[PDB]
């Protein structure tokens, strides 16, 4: 089972004061990985995930190093401060623009819907003009038990930067919704994994400017709506994704 203090100098949080969005990275082998803990609840278990903080103050993460062997018996815990409290946030891109989303072809979402990691039905949507709509019956506890993957035909290219944005609301409090865009082919290879808390009834706008390009051929936009209350509505529109 991997020591956890061997894997300090591998584990860095960015903290951008001007966004208010918090890197959490770790550099390891094909087979190694950390696990992101906040508030006694596995976040993520991939290399790098981005949260938003809204609110300014004193905040905290605990990693486990996590190998085929097993979990760490310790955690590494890091605290971090948020400067500011963004009341009026970025609205995001041109949703209707000269978008790369509006030009190729979107799939009709997939869902993986698991409360207590026991799938269930998939959950009733409505895309129209755009505008994904989902309905969460049951209500799950943990992140990946509520899993809705985009295919689409988008390649890009190592020689371009990209610029991405999303509003996402929740009729209902929701601790941690993801927004992933990761390659078809490879689930290690993504641009970001995103992580924001929802209050009810109030769009959040998550995005990422100037984002270092990615050779793939085809990538997937993934949400995952683990740890919604029971009877949410989620509301996804204005998905921009556009050459920087």
């Amino acid at each position: 089972i991997p020591v956890v203090s061997d894997y300090e100098d591998c584990i860095r949080i960015d903290v951008n004061q001007e966004t208010n969005y918090v890197t959490f990275s770790f550099q390891g082998q094909k087979g190694v990985m950390p696990i992101w803990i906040i508030d006694g609840k596995n976040y993520s278990s991939s290399f790098n995930m981005t949260k938003y903080y809204r609110k300014a103050g004193d905040y905290s993460v605990e990693v486990k190093i996590a190998n085929s062997n097993g979990v760490s018996d310790r955690a590494i815990t890091r605290n971090f401060h948020i400067d500011k409290t963004i009341m009026t946030g970025f609205g995001g891109f041109d949703p209707e623009s000269n978008n790369i989303w509006r030009t190729a072809t979107i799939s009709e979402p997939t869902f993986w819907y698991a409360p207590g990691w026991s799938q269930i039905a998939d959950p009733a949507y409505s895309l129209v003009n755009g505008t994904y709509t989902v309905t969460l019956p049951e209500a799950t506890s943990e992140t990946w038990q509520a899993q809705m993957p985009i295919k689409t035909n988008i390649a890009t290219d190592a020689g371009k930067n990209y610029d991405f944005s999303v509003i996402l609301t929740s009729t209902i409090d929701h601790p941690n919704v993801t927004v992933k865009l990761v390659d078809a082919t490879e689930d290690k290879i993504y641009y970001f994994e995103g992580k924001t808390p929802l209050v009810a009834n109030e769009p959040v706008c998550f995005w990422k400017s100037n984002m270092p390009g990615l050779d793939i051929a085809n990538l997937n936009l993934v949400f995952d709506f683990g740890g919604n209350a029971a009877g949410t509505v989620m509301t996804i529109e204005s998905i921009v994704l556009k050459d920087h």
